[PDB]
């Protein structure tokens, strides 16, 4: 998997309350958090199909 | 049925409002609740069909 | 886990092509397959979400 | 729960391929089946929220 | 139709403001209203064309 | 209503087939047709909700 | 187009905070509008096809 | 208005059939046709608002 | 590249708060940003597959 | 950006026609291409906000 999956979650400064998913290597699967709506961090996924493909294998 | 579909639902600690579905064993069957964003317990389907199946019966 | 995550993917008889997911337990994650929109079986998910969280652990 | 709810699910003759929801009766739950596009029954429902609530108890 | 289909549309405790549907007897029609997140009545459809089809007659 | 609520379903000429809705004014609800992808009529709705509001009542 | 079609938008006095579709008269377009969830009137549509083809032309 | 929403819609060789939008200059207006899946070109909005918004 | 694109993105007066996306010449890409609700600009895609196929 | 975002679209060997987004390199920019429904890899996303963010820059 790419090293941004290992990122912490990154909601941001903005304020909306958007759910977003994020890797979680310690868990192994993708987790939701509160995005806030601007500059996102890579370990960020709209699709949770995503996360698990982007970053569920290493 | 698995077990955790007998939890009660657990909105979590985040503040985003965003519907979700749990089993209510009691009522035997899926019903909304408020889900905070983060820190999901498994009985939480974004999907109500996923509910029905995982755990229904 | 729920024993059902165990079960390999089931397209079903029904002629439609939609994607839906399943939990790969060799594997350890939830991956994409084609139901045919009816007689799913439980290893069989709307949302990835909801895979990954109901056969993880 | 309402007498429609006990009536098969019903595909109709249009020749789309959409997934829809019908309550099972004898399953006590609903369940997948693919609808033509035209010409629906009342078991049928675009949201499976919608078939637990109307259709179950 | 179903007498579900007469009650009032209900709100609930929850602090969701999520677009549902309801039934209107007088008026004859599906409508509008906001719903908290938790503890539904049945005169309340995520899909509109769940609530005319239901509803209607 | 508008009279194009009164319309029979168009499918058009194109090959997809999408679910759409209009009006029935006999049974005086919306009901799902397929739609072909192109040439829509005005008696189609991509929301069941829009098909009600638009049409419902005169 | 339905005359429906020149009235302003109307959020109404619900508090949800929904994106609906107005047609704009004077601009010849349809535009976005917070809608809060109920009391509707009828130059309101979920769908952006649906709101241009119904007040799209005359 | 950006000159490729003069463009005609264009479909492509691929074999989905999805509905997405163009911009039809003559009408003045968006209106809906069916897409194969690859090799879009710029006169093709998956949303209507964007279509609209971009090419109105 | 429609001139548009070069525009910052804008939030407007409303008070909804919901995910669009938007260009960055800078960056050269397309990115999110919370939009209002109403008086939507052109650098304003509800598809970032419109984003990218309008502005990139 | 990861490797995998040099890859060519991949449709796999199932029969569903369904849109996903690759990252093209050469273009610096995400397309759509048809997904078969099974055996993905992983320049395919769901979502053309993750495919750009992931197979973004460099
Ligand atoms: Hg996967
Ligand atoms: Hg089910
Ligand atoms: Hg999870
Ligand atoms: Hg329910
Ligand atoms: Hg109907
Ligand atoms: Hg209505
Ligand atoms: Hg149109
Ligand atoms: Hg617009
Ligand atoms: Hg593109
Ligand atoms: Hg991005």
């Amino acid at each position: 998997r790419p090293d941004f999956c290992l990122e912490p979650p990154y909601t941001g400064p903005c304020k909306a309350r958007i759910i977003r998913y994020f890797y979680n290597a310690k868990a192994g699967l993708c987790q939701t958090f509160v995005y806030g709506g601007c500059r996102a961090k890579r370990n960020n996924f709209k699709s949770a199909e995503d996360c698990m493909r982007t970053c569920g294998g290493a």
